[PDB]
C-alpha cells in the first residue's frame, strides 16, 4: 500500500476521476470528506460514516490541539484510534480557525486566546506541522495565513505571500519529519482571493515547492457562487494537473457539481451535518425543511431514490417529529441521510465522468434539483 | 403466537423469573424497559435498543398525544411502524404526567392544560384506554389518579379509591374494544401509598376486577430505598402471585436487585438514559462520571467486564472529551452503555434465579458495587 498515490482514470472536459491510494485507505475521487472537527462526525458513529459511503473524514488542528490536545491525542494512541475511524483523515491546518474564531500576528507565526476558555496559544508553519503529526494525519495541511471576506487586493497579497514563505516552511517542517514524510502527504494552499494575478503567483510559488495535493483556498467565505466560479475558472488551471485538487469549504450540491466542472477532485464542508440538525434534508429535488407542517403526515422517505438506512426505514412524519422535539434521534438520522446523499451525488459524478456523460448529468441534476 | 401468557420458570424466595409471551415477542422476567417517551428512546435507534437486549419499550399516553397526537399515530400505522419498534410496548396510561407535568380532577377524569403550550386537553380512563388502542399498545395501563409526596393518608385514600373505580372503567373500556382485547394486554396499578391497609385494599378491588398483570404505583418518588423496600415488603405478596409485578419508576441497580427479592418482575425508569447524557456511567464496581478529570487519559472502557459495543470499541478517555465538549456522540454511546448495563444486570438478575443463586449473587453484587 502506497503512502500517496493519485491515479486519474477518465476525463470528461476539466472534470476528473480516479483514485487516490494511501495506507489506511483508497480515496475515491471526486470525493466528499465529512467534516469531523472535534475528533467525532457530529451524531455519527464512525461506522455509520462508513456506511454512507465516505472514504476520508476533516479533522481539525486548531479545534483538537485546544481539547482534548495534541500532545493528549497522541500519548492515547493518535485521532484514529481515539475516534475509532481506521481510515484516511485530513487535516486543515488551523489557520483559518486563527481567524475566524479566535482573538497577534508576525512572520513567525500567530499568537491568539481560544474562544473556548480565553487561553493563550501559538500556532506557526512548525507547530501546526507537529500538532498534525501528533494527531497521526493522513493528508497534512500547510499552515496559511488568512484574511477575511471581503478581502482588499492589499490584504490579499500581503497574505498570500506569506502564506507561501509558511508553505515552504510547511514543506520543510514535514519533510524533516521522518515518520510523517513516509506515511502521510502534505498539500499546499493556493491564496490570492478573486485576483488572477495573485493566484497566479500563489500557484507558482506552491508548484516550484511542490506538494502532494493543491488546495484552493478563499473560498466559501461568502463571495457567491458566480464569483466562486469565475476564480475556479481561472484558478485550477493554474495548478499541477498531474495532483488532486482540493476545494476547501465548499459546499452546496449544485457548488460541488460546478467545481468539478472545473476541475476540483476533494470537497468538505458542515453544510449536510450542520443543516442537517437544523432540519434541512437534501434531496434530488432539492431541500426541504423537514419541520414544515407539510410533512407531519409524509409517509414517505426523506427522498424517494436515496439508498440510505434513513430512508429504508424512516418516514419524514417521524424525523419530522424528532426534529420538532429536540430529540437526539431527529440529528442522528438527519445527518446520516445528508451525508449518505452527498457521498451518493459524489458517487454518480464519479460514474458518468468515469462514463463519459457527466455533462449530461449536470444537466440533468440541475433541472430536476432547482425544479 | 399467545395475547399474552406469563409462566414462571424458576423462583428462589420471593423472586422469580419466566417470560411472558406476547404476538410481537416474547418478553424475558425480571425484565427492564428503556424508556421512550417521545416515540424514541433518547439518542439510539431501535435496532441498537434491541442490540443491548430489551425486549420490550415504554411509551407515555400523555407525552405522545400532546405531540405528536394518538389519531396522528393511529393514521401513520400505530407507533410500532411510527418509530420503528416491532416488538412489544408497554404505555402508561397519563395519569402520573397529569400531576407531574400539566396544569380540574373529578370523577369523571381529568382536564389540564399541556405544559408544552398551555392548551387544554381531557384524560379520562376511557379517553386513556382509547388512545392506547390508537398507539397500538401492546402493555396497556389502567388509568389512574395520582397524588404528590409526600401523601397525607387522606389524599393516599382517595387518590386510591377514585383510581380502583377508574380500574374497573379502563377494564371496561378495554373489554368494550374487540381488538385491544383480541391482541392486547391490561395491567392494574396499586395505589395507597406507604399505607399497609390501603395497599391492601387495592390489591382486593384490583385482583376483583382482574388483570393480566399488576403494577405498584406511587412509589420512585422521593421516599428513598429503605421505605420503597418496606412498602414492597407488604405490598407485593397482596397481588396475585400468578401474574406479572411491575415496579413502576425504579430504579437504580440496587433498587432493581432488592426489588426482585421482594417479587418484582418489571422495571422501567429514565436513570440510564438520563444520566447516561448527564455524564453517569454505570459500571460493576458502582457509578462513574465520565466528565471527572481522572479519566482524561483512561484506555480503559467504561466497564472492564460489560459487552457492549460501546466498550468494545472506544476507551474512556474518548467518551469523556465527548460529553465535555457536548457532541452528541458522547450522548450516544453514555446511552447505549448504560442501557446494555442494565440489560446485563437483568440476564444476570435471571440467570442467577433459574441457577437456585440469586441470593449469592445479590450479596456479591452489592459488595462490588458499593466498594
Ligand atoms: C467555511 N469556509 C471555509 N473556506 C475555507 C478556506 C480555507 C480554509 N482553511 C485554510 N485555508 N487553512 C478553511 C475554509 N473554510
Ligand atoms: C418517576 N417516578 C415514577 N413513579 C411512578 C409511579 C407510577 C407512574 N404512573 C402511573 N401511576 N400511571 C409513574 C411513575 N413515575
Ligand atoms: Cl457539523
Ligand atoms: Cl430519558
Ligand atoms: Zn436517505
Ligand atoms: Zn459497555
Amino acid at each position: 500500500r502506497p503512502r500517496f498515490s493519485f491515479s486519474i482514470a477518465a476525463r470528461e472536459g476539466k472534470a476528473r476521476t480516479g483514485t487516490i491510494e494511501m495506507k489506511r485507505g483508497v480515496i475515491r475521487t471526486p470525493a466528499f470528506m465529512p467534516v469531523g472537527t472535534a475528533a467525532t462526525v457530529k451524531a455519527l458513529k464512525p461506522e455509520t460514516v462508513r456506511a454512507t459511503g465516505a472514504d476520508i473524514i476533516l479533522g481539525n488542528t486548531y479545534h483538537l490541539m485546544l481539547r482534548p490536545g495534541a500532545e493528549r491525542i497522541a500519548k492515547l494512541g493518535g485521532l484514529h484510534s481515539f475516534m475509532g475511524w481506521d481510515r484516511p483523515i485530513l487535516t486543515d491546518s488551523g489557520g483559518y480557525q486563527v481567524m475566524s474564531l479566535s482573538s497577534k500576528q508576525s512572520e513567525e507565526g500567530v499568537t491568539f486566546k481560544s474562544h473556548l476558555d480565553g487561553s493563550r496559544h501559538m500556532l506557526s508553519p512548525e507547530r501546526s506541522i507537529e500538532i498534525q503529526h501528533l494527531l497521526g494525519s493522513d493528508i497534512v495541511m500547510a499552515f496559511d495565513e488568512c484574511t477575511p471576506y471581503p478581502a482588499t487586493p492589499s490584504r490579499a497579497a500581503s497574505s498570500m505571500e506569506r502564506s507561501m514563505r509558511w508553505a515552504k516552511r510547511s514543506r520543510d517542517a514535514f519533510d524533516s519529519r521522518k515518520e510523517q514524510a513516509e506515511n502521510a502527504a502534505l498539500f499546499g494552499i493556493q491564496q490570492g482571493s478573486v485576483f488572477e494575478n495573485l493566484r497566479q503567483q500563489s500557484a507558482d510559488a506552491l508548484a516550484e515547492i511542490g506538494f502532494d495535493g493543491y488546495a484552493v483556498g478563499g473560498l466559501a467565505v461568502g463571495e457567491g457562487q458566480d464569483e466562486m466560479f469565475r476564480v475556479l475558472d481561472f484558478s485550477v488551471p493554474m495548478l499541477p494537473d498531474d495532483k488532486p485538487h482540493y476545494l476547501m469549504g465548499v459546499g452546496k450540491p449544485d457548488d460541488i457539481v460546478g467545481a468539478v466542472e472545473r476541475g476540483i477532485d476533494m470537497f468538505d464542508c458542515v453544510l449536510p451535518t450542520r443543516s442537517g440538525r437544523n432540519g434541512q434534508a437534501f434531496t434530488w429535488d432539492g431541500p426541504i425543511n423537514i419541520r414544515n407542517a407539510r410533512f407531519s403526515e409524509d409517509l414517505k422517505p426523506l427522498d424517494s431514490e436515496c439508498h440510505c438506512a434513513v430512508c429504508q426505514k424512516w418516514s419524514r412524519a417521524y424525523i419530522h417529529h424528532l426534529i420538532r422535539a429536540g430529540e437526539i434521534l431527529g440529528a442522528m438520522l438527519m445527518t446520516e441521510h445528508n451525508i449518505a446523499f452527498y457521498q451518493q451525488l459524489m458517487q454518480k459524478i464519479r460514474d458518468s465522468i468515469s462514463e463519459g456523460r457527466f455533462s449530461q448529468f449536470a444537466q440533468d441534476f440541475r433541472a430536476r434539483y432547482f425544479a
